[PDB]
């Protein structure tokens, strides 16, 4: 199913008729970082499988819902259960939910992920406000926009110079200073590793020489689709580990360790993004 | 449709029977740089859609013709309307037109493109004679030759050490010196960004550290197919902007600016390539 | 055909019923390096085309057998005729033979390949014990594990920190010292170039700046599938040429030169791996 104007309108048509919510903000949350979706007030849970033209996720299994309601006085829509391209989802399957957000009226998309640290300043449990990226799939002919362009959403050749909104980064840092956890907050450049294998020790060393601060398996596809159709983005990485240190010490990585870091910071991040949503200037 | 010996012979069979032209030179021209195709003498325009086994381009739309005739006393064939891989065309769809050029008797292929400047010496409106490339899709398993090899056209493992003919670069520079615009002409290494998003500021910074002078979304696939079947290549980039400077100054890129640079240099480039065609030693 | 638990069990079911061999070691040999497969004692040759669910190789042609028998008192299984991803084989087609090895009881996989030298210390005819890799397809969303995970074989997110067994590298070096050819043996990092074009001169120069010692078109996919399902790996590159030197001197590469180097070292490598198999501690 192509992520075109007609198909995306058919999904939005069904969603408007079931929720009666016109969302202003969209959110996509990382592994173990979805507690905020459970506190959405006056919420309506819509399974992906019930929405026309939404991608099939029964092979991968696990949760897949669209949740609408209120947070901090603002109306929001949330993807519960993330679509990652290492699962095999196509360019069209990634793009359609974001373009449906657009047709519903979303103007700001907030994103969290788990990622590995490259910069020597990054420790486990730190946060990184993303100010740019290095898109290795995009350079290698696997950009999420490869294919015919859907002119109703954006141009054929998008410029990504301002994909990460400066004002949103400044607002997120300001709130961290008000609650005195700014010592955990950095900024940096995110490298998109297709996955699903973690970055190898020598791949980590190469990324250090290329000026990457952080590496992960998600986020960049959603950022490009949002920037294509004029949605502003804030993206925050939670550092699971420092891969450069782990290479020097021959320390392994695994998803259980990653989830444990997510649990250590889940409540702080939920408090953080709730204040961001409340203070957001909508554009 | 596979770009094999039989299918390519069937397209050449139809073209010979309609044009009565045996071309020696092939040309592929960049965006806004196609004026020379309009001055082809005793010309025959053959729409792609009429040629057996030629790829379907109705989804992307816009022009798609094969034009044959004379330039500077030489017989040439031109692709009017370029096939870019960010549109979604497959390896077989890119390869077939070049191999048809081979079966018609083409021995030299001339190429122009628009590209972003990385080297600090490059300014908007400059030209770069390409002497090598960095093929990020090729490294990432998206090489244009991925698939079964068509032995009638070339070997399984091609060497690209001499894909860009030294003598052609020297001839192109010589003509620029005769008309006193050699101050616009550089040489450098071309990085293949799959597209269709422009190179991000941090991607541009990485390319600077890797010794890339220029980055663009085309050309490398055609160069490899030509080198595979023994066709000599000259490739010239027109610099739309300096992406390293634009990152320092937070200046955006867009296709309208790119086309405006193409218009500023279109007539000079047409004059330049017409003299190249006229003086070419055919091999 | 998906490389899942059921399909792989059906291939192993057929193989057990035809060979009556329970192999402990698997081997995959590079171009021109397959002489050891001819000395397998009490051997049973099983064509790929006769094994249920094995990938179709009639388009590429050439040999495709599974060979079982004894070497050095140990029971082994060998792939005769390698599956390379530049031929167009899918992720599932690469993975199934290795997972069938797993279900037959393989605990150690030994691999040889031909590759180009980047490190200035490497000369034609040298050997490189691989201690890590840089997986350019994997970074670019063409990782061999892209797709749904097959939970019966391994986890969704594998760690590759110890994909190349330290003890096996130490054993291979020890045997080279016992026979006084340790002056030919190095260790280094392997870069995976998707192929099938050889690394370009400027691509070679980039790899030097990134800390790659060796570049080739194979091996990394098999290493990842083996590490996924808990099989230990030793991988050795035979250096066909030094691509950095060849760029400085404008010297070409071709498959005939590569095969000639393979013939120069074939008997030494066969003797080397036969002793490795004999001395292997099985785990
Ligand atoms: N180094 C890492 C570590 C974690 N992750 C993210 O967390 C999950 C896998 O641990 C996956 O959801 C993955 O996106 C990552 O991408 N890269
Ligand atoms: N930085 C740039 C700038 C331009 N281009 C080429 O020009 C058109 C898009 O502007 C496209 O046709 C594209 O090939 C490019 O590839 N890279
Ligand atoms: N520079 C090189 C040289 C050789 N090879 C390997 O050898 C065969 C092609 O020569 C192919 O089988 C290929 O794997 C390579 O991968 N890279």
């Amino acid at each position: 199913v192509v992520a075109n104007y007609e198909n995306a309108s058919m999904a939005a048509d069904y969603i408007k008729r079931v929720s009666n919510v016109l969302p202003d903000i969209g959110i996509i949350c990382g592994s173990g970082l979805g507690k905020l979706i459970e506190e959405i007030e006056e919420r309506k849970v819509i399974p992906y499988i019930n929405i026309p033209n939404f991608p099939k996720t029964t092979v991968a299994g696990h949760v897949g819902n669209l949740v609408l309601g209120s947070v901090g006085g603002r109306k929001i829509v949330a993807m519960q259960g993330r679509l990652h391209m290492y699962e095999g989802y196509s360019n069209q399957e990634i793009a359609l939910p974001i373009r449906v957000m657009k047709l519903l009226g979303v103007r700001v998309l907030l994103i969290t992920n788990l990622a590995g640290g490259i910069n020597r300043k990054l420790k486990s449990g730190d946060f990184v406000l993303i100010k740019g990226h290095i898109n290795f799939p995009g350079l290698g002919l696997n950009n999420v926009l490869v294919g015919p362009n859907q002119d109703e959403f954006g141009p054929r050749f998008p410029d990504l110079s301002n994909a990460y909104d400066r004002l949103l980064q400044q607002l997120a840092l300001k709130i961290a200073q008000e609650n005195d956890f700014q010592d955990l907050v950095h900024e940096g450049v995110y490298a998109f590793n297709g996955g699903p294998t973690y970055e190898s020790p020598d791949e980590s060393n190469m990324l250090l020489k290329l000026g990457c601060d952080v590496v992960g398996m998600s986020t960049v596809p959603e950022v490009i689709i949002a920037c294509h159709c004029g949605i502003k983005v804030l993206a925050v990485s939670l550092i699971a580990n420092n891969s450069i240190l782990d290479a020097e010490n021959d320390v392994s990585i695994n998803h259980e360790k990653v989830l444990a870091v997510a649990e250590k910071r889940a409540d702080l991040l939920q408090m953080w993004f709730k204040e961001i949503i409340t203070r957001l200037p909508l554009d």
